[PDB]
């Protein structure tokens, strides 16, 4: 195979994004809403915008393909076609709910800031609760 | 929802697409081997290159993800039956959506945006010339 890193290109790395813990990344629904109503303008436009709208649109149509695929097993074993769609928000979901969350969040606050951000996260949610500063 | 044309920053459309027949195409294989073969220094690098290199990039990983789900569905489905209806449903609907994905940017790369396009349309009126009629090379 080849060795492509998505978040090369833009500055990170898949092992960066892992640092995060995979509850502070918000839905896969609620990403795709949120891309909606800050960008379906410049999405939807034929000029190309920046690069991370160009990653953006495809992210989202691969979530798109993913979900059908999900959808056409399930609509061809109530405790199969179930623990299938399972699967997808266990394992490829965290990998689009980072990707996504990465792309909207440096278009709305910058690259640098997220990965200011990211890094101080990683290091405050894991100091333990007890001497944690303050929320 | 939203409504995204993949080829739309690019010039054409998902109908201009397909307006070249399904077997037209190379395969998904082949077209990885060439993105790799001619493109891999730029596809691994961390300087942006060109919209499609971005596009392509993730094109590429898309399939890697459509794939390990297809293949973690047939290690945990027991029929051999239905190992055989899924890897169907893959090449039939998906495949044919990579196929020109893949090819679209590639091409592009290799000899032009505009070169695609021409070549397309051209395609796309002589293959639908009935055969009787239709002179030799496209
Ligand atoms: C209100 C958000 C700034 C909260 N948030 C976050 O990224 N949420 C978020 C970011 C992008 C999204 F599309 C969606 Cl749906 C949610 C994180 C926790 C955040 C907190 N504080 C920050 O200063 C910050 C800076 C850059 C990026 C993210 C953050
Ligand atoms: C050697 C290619 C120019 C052949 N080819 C084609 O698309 N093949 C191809 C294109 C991209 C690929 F990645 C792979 Cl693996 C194969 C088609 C038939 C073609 C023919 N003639 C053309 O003049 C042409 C121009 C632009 C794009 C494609 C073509």
């Amino acid at each position: 195979s080849m060795d492509i890193d998505p978040y090369k290109e833009f500055g990170a790395t898949v092992e960066l994004l892992s640092f995060l813990p995979s509850d502070f990344f918000p839905s896969v629904r609620d990403l795709l809403d949120t891309a909606a109503a800050l960008y379906r303008d410049a999405l939807e436009s034929p000029e190309h915008c920046s690069p991370h709208h160009t990653a953006l649109r495809q992210a989202i149509l691969c979530w798109g393909d993913l979900m059908t695929l999900a959808t056409w097993v399930g609509t061809n074993d109530p405790a199969s076609r179930d623990l299938v769609v399972s699967y997808v928000n266990t394992n490829v979901g965290l990998k689009f709910r980072q990707l996504l969350w990465f792309h909207i969040s440096c278009l709305t606050f910058g690259r640098e800031t997220v990965l200011e951000y990211l890094v101080s996260f990683g290091v405050w949610i894991r100091t333990p609760p007890a001497a944690r500063p303050p929320n």
